């Protein structure tokens, strides 16, 4: 079920990454 409900959590937070860095 969405990898313990992560998948989007990790993709979104890390790609958001504070305005690309």
């Amino acid at each position: 079920c969405s990898a313990s409900s992560l998948l989007d959590k990790e993709a979104v937070y890390f790609c958001h990454l504070d305005i690309i860095w």
